[PDB]
């Protein structure tokens, strides 16, 4: 329309309707110029990578992107509460975006002083990409996402992908991708974008625990009708061998016939917060569990959604199979257990075994009266029919889906990480500032223009989802277990900004609270 | 044909907000131990976590189209894999499809 | 208790603010939130007009009421009114009692 009238309205509000809710955000955001309006080919081999795990290529494009899809982006602290404790279950089902109000600015930096001027004529030109034709990076848990706190401006991430490689050069499958080759739309101020996104169908996130775990299904009362061999030795001395066999009871369970079995199991390595009780060595690299693919090792982080601990054992954490979150100010590297939020998985003990523990045993020979009977261990187990696990748990700071790579076959699609997996996820948002040169030179010349103004975009995004919600329907007597901010008294007021103006999460929140049978 | 591998899904330009424990031993040298942990990033990648994970794998025995590097002997019936049932051996022919070479 | 209309539901706050907008970005992406902006602030003009319900004197009285009056004696200024700095000052509190009533 015109550079006096607003594009749009700040709508923050979230709305609680009684099977399904609607949170809109919005936020401040500014745009830089990426790559000097370049493509680099980015590879390994510009900055060290010594090591074939770590070889990639790919290419960096001026382009940047929104990335809304960790969930403190969507709810506030109370708002995620009001989730937690009331609700089963969740899923997306609608999602609508917005790009309003914005400003273009050049900057001119002589003798050191620099003054910021307003581009009327300039444009930011956006896209979204509907049909999934580009490499999808959302779903793979990187930075650059809306602040958890509706005050922040934010930075926009910039945009890159990798390609096959064989070491850092390029195999000739590699492809490379022309983002300009994409038909977008181009905003002046007075413009706006916007664009609605319907979630296909996802299973609902399951919040809830379990009251009752899965090896105890049964009547304590009554016997089994079921028998199994009890005794296989008569006596002590030569010769002495029988067959007994006995009810399965309530005197001796654990040895009872079920129809079920807990979830598969990968294992991981155990490591205590306590530092005395950890072995003296680097076993961090090499005592960890891997998966290779072509030649290349990449580490597990997040496999089976597995029980972080066993029992009250609360000083050990799996080596890669736990996230692992910064708090507030956090360190890049080498930082102190303290430091770091280390997440706790131990809701799902009742259907999914420990992590740091073997599936099971299983026998190894043929037991004979020469042969004694010997049993090895199970360190990894992949399904057996009559399976049942659950998936790992939604937190703030985790990420709300991922894409489901398009493939042949895939089993259970549900991210490891966590969320909601999708092959048609809510597309990307590229954004870009369009190029304006400098003075071109008089004579003509065949060479691209090099020389630009320097120039950076500003503007506010709206992004409202439409959840839907699976409400308690629980028969339980006795109070649940709730998410409470602790009474006592503290110098700061938990997700509450700081003196200095800092926002933080102390801690992360899970979503399982309330409970259902299993 | 993926015109991108499994483990390299991941904007490269981008750090995760994700930690791993990178080193184990604060240095060498006796009671020595600490936890510390680092941002999985473009510098170290491989370490970084990822939503999903490659197929499932029933491991054959390797040998070359180049006579002199097998092994002089007879590996063939003997070192193949196989899955038995009912008491029969059936040597196991086109399984999970898995990539025949490496690189 | 200090005078006034006591009200549930007062007419509401009415807050202003004028959106940031922020310096150059960096070049490089970088975490952090955005410390730096522009200078700047805003001014216009507000138009707050009430209605009021007034209940006019019915009084029978028969000898003159006590107004409120400016007295009649020459000073250096007048009252509610300019100083030659250009300062306007209230002389005095005026309070709203004036008229009488029967108990």
């Amino acid at each position: 329309d015109g550079v006096g009238s607003s594009s749009g309205n700040w709508h923050c509000d979230s709305q609680w309707l009684g099977d399904r809710v609607i949170t809109t955000s919005t936020r401040t955001w500014a745009l830089p110029t990426y790559n000097n309006h370049l493509y680099k080919q980015i590879s390994n081999s510009t900055s060290g990578g010594s090591s074939n795990d770590n070889a990639y290529f790919g290419y960096s494009t001026p382009w940047g992107y929104f990335d809304f899809n960790r969930f403190h982006c969507h709810f506030s602290p109370r708002d995620w509460q009001r989730l937690i404790n009331n609700n089963w279950g969740f899923r997306p089902k609608r999602l609508n975006f917005k790009l309003f109000n914005i400003q273009v600015k050049e900057v001119t930096d002589n003798n050191g002083v620099k003054t910021i001027a307003n581009n009327l004529t300039s444009t930011v030109q956006v896209f979204t990409d509907s049909d999934y034709q580009l490499p999808y990076v959302l779903g793979s848990a990187h930075e650059g996402c809306l602040p958890p706190f509706p005050a922040d401006v934010f930075m926009i991430p910039q945009y890159g992908y990798l390609t096959l490689n064989d070491g850092s050069q390029a195999v000739g499958r590699s492809s490379f991708y022309c983002l300009e080759y994409f038909p977008s739309q181009m905003l002046r101020t007075g413009n706006n974008f916007q664009f609605s996104y319907e979630f296909e169908n996802v299973p609902f996130h399951s919040s809830y625990a379990h009251s009752q775990s899965l090896d105890r299904l049964m009547n304590p009362l009554i016997d089994q009708y079921l028998y199994y061999l009890s005794k296989t030795i008569n006596g002590s001395g030569q010769n002495q061998q029988t067959l007994k066999f006995s009810v399965a009871g309530p005197s001796n369970m654990a040895v009872q016939g079920r129809n079920y079995i807990p979830g598969p199991s990968y294992r991981q390595q155990r490591v205590s917060t306590t530092v005395t009780q950890n072995n003296n060595s680097e076993f961090a690299w090499p005592g960890a569990s891997s998966w290779a693919l072509n030649g290349r090792n990449s580490l597990m982080n997040p496999g089976p959604a597995m029980a972080s601990h066993k029992e009250g054992e609360d000083r050990f954490f799996p080596l890669s199979g736990s996230l692992i979150f910064g708090k507030q100010g956090t360190g890049r590297d080498n930082v102190d257990a303290d430091k770091v939020m280390i997440t706790n998985e131990e809701e799902i003990k009742t259907t999914n075994p420990v992590a740091t523990e073997s599936y099971g045993q299983v026998a190894t020979n043929h037991q004979s009266a020469q042969a004694q009977a010997q049993t090895g261990w199970v360190q990894n187990q992949g399904i057996l029919p009559g399976m049942v696990w659950q998936d790992r748990d939604v937190y703030l700071q985790g990420p709300i889906w991922a894409k489901i790579p398009h493939t042949d076959g895939n089993f259970h699609p549900s991210p490891l990480m966590g969320g909601f997996g999708m092959k048609h996820p809510p597309p990307q948002i590229l954004i870009k500032n369009t190029p304006v040169p400098a003075d071109p030179p008089t004579a003509f010349n065949k060479d691209k223009l090099n020389s630009f103004i320097t120039q950076y975009s500003t503007g506010q995004v709206s992004v409202e989802i439409e959840w839907e919600l699976q409400k308690e329907n629980s028969k339980r007597w006795n109070p649940e277990i709730q998410y409470t901010s602790n009474y006592y008294k503290s110098n700061n007021v938990e997700f509450a900004v700081n003196t200095e103006g800092v926002y933080s999460e102390p801690r992360p929140i899970g979503t399982r609270y309330l409970t259902r049978n299993l």
